[PDB]
């Protein structure tokens, strides 16, 4: 697993447990 609970393409990482929508407009490096 690369993110907590992704639904699109969040740039954030599992190592901090983002568990949300940190930047739907970004989509850069999921």
């Amino acid at each position: 697993g690369a993110i907590c609970h992704p639904v699109f393409c969040p740039r954030r990482y599992k190592q901090i447990g983002t568990c949300g929508l940190p930047g739907t407009k970004c989509c850069k490096k999921p």
